[PDB]
């Protein structure tokens, strides 16, 4: 037993991290087969970043301006294109360590592992969630751009995130691996607004189930509630409205613990209205919404 | 910016995880050069675990009883010995992916990455700390035994932990890679007592420095205190007494932030005596002691 914010094992992704240099600027890139993916603002100079015309900037560029280094093996660039906010650098050698992979655009609320990188070398690994407002709360210093997020299913890496920018608010924003930003963000150094970030209600319920499984039962109570009335409380407290789909997904947790979803909802209501009065749940003095039902199932059965 | 519980990248260690089977029992093992390290209670049957005579049990055993599988490559066992609470299985083939490694016995308070494994396959990765009482708070299900903890310096994996057991209290205990338990624990299924677990004071101070670096300054106050009087407060609250060595180690953090260590100590005193009154520090409603000064330096400079 025990419960931890657990990342996926990062080796399959380690073998794909490269360094990409365009003039003075250096960031990370993702080498899969014979294509290297990286943020297009690699082609900007520091002043270019306030109002960059990416097409015009890319036009001044030719294949040989893009220095791509994998460890120390230098890669020869044979083609270059711009897809949305990513650069696709066609190179001459397929990555021999390309794992089986897919590009997926994840849904707000889902989670993924991030492998923070600098200069094409991996720094560290941590789990995080696409927030309802399409930001993420991570750990990214200058040069970490192009670090990727991913899930691992079976034998297959599903890349879902590439990091592009730190907002003035200190949270982080980026794209899918087709270069479409998550959220309303654009890759210009202008001040930009992340909306209201609500709490992922279904995730908090899955976390309470994990807590029950692991001995923490003090929040279990003699009440229940209803989807509609619970949701009234959820709206008071900037929680995501709960739906029948969310209830179904909590099915297996309900069944293994023998606690109806709506009863757990009443417990959560009580916590929302009366706080935690100084106790803890699975080691935290706050309600945790960055575990999905699937995360709990995965960790509680190996 | 941003601050996260970050694990080391796990690939170098992924390439060393094997599966070890002795009769009915299966757990994980660590293949470095031509030696496989695993917990000796692999040689026990479920009933054997209450009062096992490990020497006698090992004597009934020969090289060919030990089924060692790396992925699907089966390893031939050519020698076997017991070192403290680990089995050293000499095999015929050196691990081609052996990284540069060392065995180190870490000190309470230091941290490391854990790669949780089942059936010799890696499940996930997370950071954790050797608590002052030599337990760890992790995520370990049956079959996770032999999962290892490690740090990565430069180009070199320093293995410090192998997981052996879950205490009835739900925390976790294990050995160094020479098979010496951390703490007073023995590998018998008897009830065993982890002592009082105090809080790692120097780690909490490093965390407050990280918080300051990242915008959270609300706990900074107009006081200071003294090593002795601070330590009186620390003792009231089951914190580790702070020493001049701890102060020196916080040197670089002090210098980069321009905050004297004793001033940060006065802030921490105030937090200990008056709580947090419902606010948060780097996203947590509790004082965090599982970052070392070195962890903060590492994450805040890349
Ligand atoms: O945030 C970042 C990157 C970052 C920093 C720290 C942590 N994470 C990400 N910016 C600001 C920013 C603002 C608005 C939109 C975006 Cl896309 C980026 C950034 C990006 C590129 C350059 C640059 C230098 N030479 N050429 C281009 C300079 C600043
Ligand atoms: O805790 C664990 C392992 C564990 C479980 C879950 C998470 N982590 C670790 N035990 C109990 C225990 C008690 C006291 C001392 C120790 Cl060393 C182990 C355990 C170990 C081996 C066997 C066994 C089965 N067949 N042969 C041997 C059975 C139980």
């Amino acid at each position: 037993s025990g419960f931890r914010k657990m990342a996926f094992p990062s080796g399959k992704v380690e073998g794909c991290m490269v360094q990409v240099t365009c003039g003075t600027t250096t960031l990370n890139g993702l080498w899969l087969d014979d294509v290297v993916y990286c943020p297009r603002h690699v082609i900007c100079t520091s002043e270019d970043m306030l109002n960059p015309n990416y097409e015009d900037l890319l036009i001044r560029k030719s294949n040989h301006n893009f220095l791509v280094q994998a460890g120390n093996v230098q890669l020869r660039v044979i083609g270059h294109s711009m897809q949305n906010c990513v650069l696709k650098l066609k190179v001459d050698t397929a990555n021999p360590k390309t794992p089986k992979y897919k590009f997926v655009r994840i849904q707000p609320g889902q989670t993924f592992s991030v492998l923070a990188c600098y200069n094409g070398s991996p720094s560290g690994v941590y789990q995080c969630a696409m927030r309802p407002n399409f930001t993420i709360k991570g750990s990214f210093l200058n040069g970490s751009c192009g670090s990727v997020g991913f899930n691992i299913d079976y034998d297959c890496v599903s890349f879902c995130y590439m990091h592009h920018m730190e907002l003035p608010t200190g949270v982080h924003a980026g794209t899918d691996l087709e270069g479409n930003f998550y959220g309303p963000f654009v890759d210009r150094q202008t001040a930009q607004a992340a909306g209201t970030d609500t709490t992922i209600t279904v995730n908090v319920l899955a976390w309470l189930y994990a807590a029950v499984i692991n001995g923490d039962r003090w929040f279990l109570n003699r009440f229940t509630t209803t989807l509609n009335d619970f949701n009234l409380v959820a709206m008071k407290y900037n929680y995501e409205p709960l739906t029948q789909d969310h209830v179904d997904i909590l099915g297996p947790l309900s069944a293994q613990t023998g606690i109806a979803v709506l009863d757990m909802c009443a417990s959560l209501k009580e916590l929302l209205q009366n706080g935690m009065n100084g106790r803890t749940i699975l080691g935290s003095a706050l309600l945790e919404d960055e575990f999905t039902p699937f995360d709990v199932v995965r960790q509680c059965s190996g």
